[PDB]
C-alpha cells in the first residue's frame, strides 16, 4: 500500500527532522502539496540528525516523505499514532537495501507546535 | 497509568530526541535501568531540538523519560510502535501547564540504529 | 491525560468490540456524543468477545469508552493509529486491580466500514 | 515491506480477531512459526466478526496473518502498538479492490490475555 503519504490539517504549523543509520548516503525530500519544501542529506550509523524543520502543511494538508540514495529510492514504511486524541506523529522507516533494518533513514513528523 | 516507561531489547542502542513547545524551559532526563543517563535541556515554541543522544538500554532494557518544567514534573502521554515488525518508536508527550496539546516537550526514542 | 475519548470523522459508522481478561465482571460503556450509546457484559480470563457493534459516530464525532467492574471505574490507556492514511484504529485498554496488565478489558474501534 | 508478520514472546497465549467489510467472502489464514494455525472465512459489509480465537505463540513467537479472497492475495497493511508497555495490539488491513479503503479483512491481534 502507499506508503509514507499523510493528510495533515490544513494551514497548520508541522516539525518533521530525519535520522541516518546506513553506509550509504540518505537523500530525505518532504514534499507538500506535491512540491519539495524540504531537503536533507547525509551519512551516519550513529542516528544523526541530517536535517530538522518547521513546515507548514498549507492549503491542501498532503504531506509526503520521499528517500533515496544516490538517486535509488528507498522502499518505505509509515504510520501515524494520536496520544491523547491531541498530540500527532506520523512516522517513517526507509530501507536501501536488503537486511530489512528499515532505519536506514527514519523521519518522524509531529503537529501541533507551539 | 504509567507512562514514558519502555522496556528495550537488552544491551541495544538506541537513539533519544528531544523537542520544545513552550514558554518555559524544559528539562527532559532520560533513565537507564533507573539512573539517569542523559539530561536536555532548552526553551522554543517552534520545536526546536533541545537534545538528542545515542545511549545503550544496558542490562534491564529499562528506559523512562521524565520531563520537569518550572520545578513541577510535566504529565506525560506514550506509546510504542513498531513498523514492519523491525523498527521502533517510543513516543512521549507531556504537559506542563494547561491547555494540553501535550506537545510541551516531545521526546523520540528509536531502535535499532546502525 | 484524558484517555479512551476519541474524535472520529462526523456522522461515520465505525465498530467497536470489547475482550474480557479478569476473573471479575466488565461492564464496557461506548458513549457517542456523551450519552451511551453500547453498553457490554462478560467475565472471561480467555479474551471472550463479550460484544461488538456497529455504531454511527453522529454529528459530532466525539466516541468514548468507559469500563467499570463492580461499579468501580477502571483506569484507561488509549491511542489512535492510521495505517496507509486510511485505516484507523482507536484502542482502549483498562486496569481493575493491582497486577497492571490493562488487559481486564480491551476495546477495539476500527472505521471505516463496508 | 513485509506486512502482516510480528514477533510475540514466546510460548505465549494471544487473542486473533477478524471483521470483514466487503463484497466477497474472505479468508484469513493465521500462521503459527509457518504452520496454519487458525482459518476464518465469512462475507459481510458490515464488518461482522467472521472469526476469533486463542492460539499459542509457540517456541519462535513468529505470527503471520495472510489475507485472501477467491484465492487472490490480499494486500496488507500492519503495524503493533503497545500501550502502558504492557498491552499489545498487532493489527492488520488488507484491501482485494481497487478502492484502497484496506477494510476488507481486518484483523486484530491482542496479548497478553488472562
Ligand atoms: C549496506 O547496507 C546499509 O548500510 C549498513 C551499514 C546497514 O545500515 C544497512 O541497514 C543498510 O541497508
Ligand atoms: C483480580 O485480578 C483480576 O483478575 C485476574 C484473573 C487478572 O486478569 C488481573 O489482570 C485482573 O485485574
Ligand atoms: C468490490 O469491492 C469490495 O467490496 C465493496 C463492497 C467494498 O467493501 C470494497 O472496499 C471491496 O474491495
Ligand atoms: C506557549 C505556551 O506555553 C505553555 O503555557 C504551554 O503549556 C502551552 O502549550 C504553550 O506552548
Ligand atoms: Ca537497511
Ligand atoms: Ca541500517
Ligand atoms: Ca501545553
Ligand atoms: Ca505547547
Ligand atoms: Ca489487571
Ligand atoms: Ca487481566
Ligand atoms: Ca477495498
Ligand atoms: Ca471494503
Amino acid at each position: 500500500a502507499t506508503q509514507g503519504v499523510f493528510t495533515l490539517p490544513a494551514n497548520t504549523r508541522f516539525g518533521v527532522t530525519a535520522f541516518a543509520n546506513a553506509s550509504g548516503t540518505q537523500t530525505v525530500n518532504v514534499l507538500v502539496n506535491n512540491e519539495t519544501a524540504a531537503t536533507f542529506s547525509g551519512q551516519s550509523t550513529n542516528n544523526a540528525v541530517i536535517g530538522t524543520q518547521v513546515l507548514n502543511s498549507g492549503s491542501s494538508g498532503k504531506v509526503q516523505v520521499q528517500v533515496s540514495v544516490n538517486g535509488r529510492p528507498s522502499d518505505l514504511v509509515s504510520a501515524q499514532v494520536i496520544l491523547t486524541n491531541e498530540l500527532n506523529f506520523a512516522l517513517v522507516g526507509s530501507e536501501d537495501g536488503t537486511d530489512n533494518d528499515y532505519n536506514d533513514a527514519v523521519v518522524v513528523i509531529n503537529w501541533p507546535l507551539g
